[PDB]
RNA sequence: CGCGGCUCUGAUUAGUGUUAAGUCGAAAUACGGUUCGUGUAGUGGAAGUUGCACGGGACUUAUCAAUGUUGAACAAUACGA
């Protein structure tokens, strides 16, 4: 069965300094990751996914419509742990290599800050904001910001559930609305018939998530309160998060090829 | 003296044993060229042969017109003689 694993630096015991109280991280990871794994176990208790890993269940249950409920619990457990696994007990100084690509791609580290934080609030819904690394066979490494919805995964092997654009406020009769609507059916029709829209490289090496931001309410509603009056809330939660990012590890997983 | 038993003999007559170098057929052993044998009743130079029922110690010697299957798609980081 799938069991809960400890956190990075005993966050469950002490928690982050000025980002999450030990009681909040307890309700956010222990009392929730355990709840998700209990449901995940019941769904794979007697199937081939019984001994498979979370990410393996994600890629294997991405397109199958009869396993969408299994994808949620598997993808949620993977995304949730991916969030806490990149937090540092003490602020870290951004490396030189990473500090270069961020400025070359987004213009400035402060610009990337507002883009991710701005996307978290602009999304108005529980999800995850990713910092993806895209590198086509001919093009160089390029960093962008991808925002997934409730349990969507950023990996290319699970593009079937790359839930990054709501349909209730993005598909309409307006000029931009019709464009989104066309792309909607173009994906559903292409995916259904098996055709691929964007050619990808083998092994899903195109997109490599490096950083994540969990915007679900169970992670900040208790600590930063609702947010009425401009104090705390989902806004301050995203701001304080930006200070505890493990830029040392973020740069590592990025694997920015040295060319300077 | 009679009857019975026993022994020997008897014109004439039957059977069987032995005997490589004769004669006439070819009945059996192979589907032995009419399946062979048992019983019973006939028949023919001889072995044979005929009827009727019976036995296998003769047919288990037996070896597909059911003609033999798209038994749940494809693609993925799954899969890799
Ligand atoms: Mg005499
Ligand atoms: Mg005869
Ligand atoms: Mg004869
Ligand atoms: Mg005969
Ligand atoms: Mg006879
Ligand atoms: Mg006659
Ligand atoms: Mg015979
Ligand atoms: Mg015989």
């Amino acid at each position: 069965q799938h069991y809960l694993m400890p956190l990075r630096d005993n966050f469950e015991q002490e928690g982050i300094r000025n980002f999450l109280s030990p009681g909040s991280v307890n309700m956010a990871y222990t009392e929730y990751q355990t709840f998700i794994l209990e449901k995940l176990n019941a769904l794979v208790v007697g199937t081939d996914f019984e001994q498979k890993d979370t990410k393996s269940i994600v890629l294997a249950t991405a397109r199958d419509p009869e396993l969408a409920h299994v994808f949620n619990h598997a993808s949620m457990a993977h995304n949730n742990h991916f969030f806490f696994d990149h937090l540092s007990p003490v602020p870290v100084k951004m490396g030189d290599k990473l500090f270069y690509h961020i400025n070359e791609n987004f213009g400035s580290v402060d610009t990337l800050r507002d883009e991710m934080i701005g996307t978290a609030v602009s999304m108005f819904g529980p999800g995850f904001v990713w910092l993806v690394r895209t590198q086509l066979p001919g093009q160089p490494v390029a960093l962008r910001v991808m925002a997934t919805y409730l349990a969507g995964s950023p990996y290319p092997g699970a593009h079937w559930r790359r839930q990054e654009m709501d349909a209730q406020t993005s598909i309409g009769s307006s000029p931009q609305g019709l464009s989104n609507g066309q792309r909607f059916f173009e994906r559903s029709a292409a995916g259904f018939k098996g055709n691929k829209l964007e050619p990808t490289a083998p092994g899903g090496t195109d997109l490599i998530p490096i950083l994540c931001l969990n915007t679900w309410e169970y992670a900040w509603l208790r600590e930063y309160g609702t947010g009425v009056g401009g104090m705390g809330g989902k806004l301050a939660y995203a701001q304080s998060w930006w200070n505890m990012i493990d830029w040392a590890k973020v740069e590592e997983e990025a694997r920015l090829e040295t060319r300077i």
